DNA sequence: TAAATTCAGATTAGGAAT
DNA sequence: ATTCCTAATCTGAATTTA
């Protein structure tokens, strides 16, 4: 059974001990294509064995992304990159909540001991949820400090659903633009394109953390002077895209496959506000992209240098009441179609 | 009718005491 | 191997706004 690192740093993290240099990867696992596989750390009972029992048994490499910017994030990295020499973009992001969100000290009350928020997700908390906060702390306004019972409560539903002090009393969740500068987007990355502010919290809460993300990929920098071409899969708002920009690393060609139709007008948009010199193809449904249209692809670009992706956490996040089933949901099943892709990509770049 | 609102527990792990 | 707590957690869907 997959035990997860405490601390959860993975191979190494920046400003923290425990760096490892270098690994060693079975043979079948090798480039070309170097591939990028990411998920909730967080799975049910066995989710992750299968996961690398289908990526050529290579150990997951789990990193939670609170060493990276100011919310936690846990998530397992399956990549056959190079993990000596990484390096991150400069500058990172804010550290603790006091510089991540400057006006908060005006009202972050002394027994909130929170330095650092929780994972950012897709649902957000409520306003009754923050009424039912600030009627708790009003019979106490005059006093010092509210009861304990009083304290843990808010403290807790603080917790619960990622809450910053605004106001008096008053305890709200995350914007969508904090959301984007934490996940490491440009401001107003996913502003534009048809995304309204309803869509733009579910985006943002299934995206990539671009900082780890280009911490990985930044060993592709020195290996790939003149660019590369990107095959990406389940591209949400494109955080590898993202990352490999902010990296230096030019994206000859990115087949993005994607779903959402307003994804792919925020990737689209990223493309051109960018004056990306390269190309790049939008592909909608992964279940429609047949194996014959990526050799095709192939066989007119020159194949591609990396396979990045994260599959559906749909039936794997513990948030989910619903359909938290596994592997095997109706969502999350769609890991085989990246290893599908893969397997065709593999076949061309290394043999067999 | 797109957008916004609201609330709907369980499954993990780990620590610490039996 | 149990019991008992703290703790985190890329969510779904019914319903109402507008
Ligand atoms: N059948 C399908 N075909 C292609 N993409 C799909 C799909 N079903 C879901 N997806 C997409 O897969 C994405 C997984 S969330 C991952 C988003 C990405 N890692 C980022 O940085 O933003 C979702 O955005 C969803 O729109």
């Amino acid at each position: 059974p997959i035990r997860l690192p405490n601390p959860m740093i993975g191979f190494g993290v920046p400003n923290e001990p425990g760096l490892i240099t270098h690994r060693s990867l079975p043979e079948l696992a090798r480039g070309p294509p170097f591939f990028y596989y990411e998920n909730v750390a967080l799975t049910p009972k066995g989710v992750w064995e299968t996961i690398s029992r289908h990526l050529f048994e290579i150990p997951p490499e789990f990193v939670d992304s609170k060493y990276f910017c100011v919310a936690a994030r846990k998530r397992g990295y399956i990549h056959n990159l190079p993990i000596n020499n990484r390096f991150q973009i400069q500058p990172p992001p804010k550290y603790t909540i006091h510089d991540a969100f400057p006006l908060s000290k005006r009202w972050w009350p002394e027994w909130d001991k929170r330095t650092k928020l929780n994972c950012i997700l897709t649902c957000t908390g409520s306003a009754q949820l923050t009424n039912r906060i600030r009627v708790a702390l009003e019979p106490y306004n005059e006093e010092p400090e509210p009861p304990k019972h009083v304290q843990r409560y808010v403290i807790d539903q603080c917790k619960k659903w990622n809450l910053v002090w605004v106001g008096k009393n008053k305890a709200a969740p995350l914007e969508p633009d904090e959301m984007e500068s934490i996940l490491g987007f440009p401001k107003n990355h996913t502003r534009g394109g048809g995304m309204s502010r309803t869509e733009r919290f579910k985006s943002l809460g299934n995206s990539f953390q671009v900082d780890t993300v280009a911490y990985h990929l930044s060993v592709l920098k020195p290996i790939f002077p003149h660019g590369i071409n990107v095959l990406s899969l389940f591209t949400g708002i494109g955080g590898g895209e993202v990352a490999l920009h902010r990296l230096q690393i030019k994206m000859k060609l990115v087949v993005s496959v994607e779903i959402s139709k307003v994804n792919r007008n925020i990737l689209k948009d990223f493309w051109e506000q960018t004056n990306q010199t390269g190309e790049l193809i939008e592909f909608s449904d992964i279940q429609h992209l047949t194996n014959d249209t990526i050799e095709g692809l192939m066989e007119k670009y020159g194949g591609f240098d990396l396979v990045i992706g994260g599959s559906p956490c749909n039936n794997l996040a513990g948030g989910n009441r619903v359909s938290r089933v596994g592997l095997e949901g109706d969502q999350s099943s769609l890991f085989f179609e990246y290893c599908r892709i893969l397997e065709v990509v593999r076949a061309r770049m290394r043999g067999s």
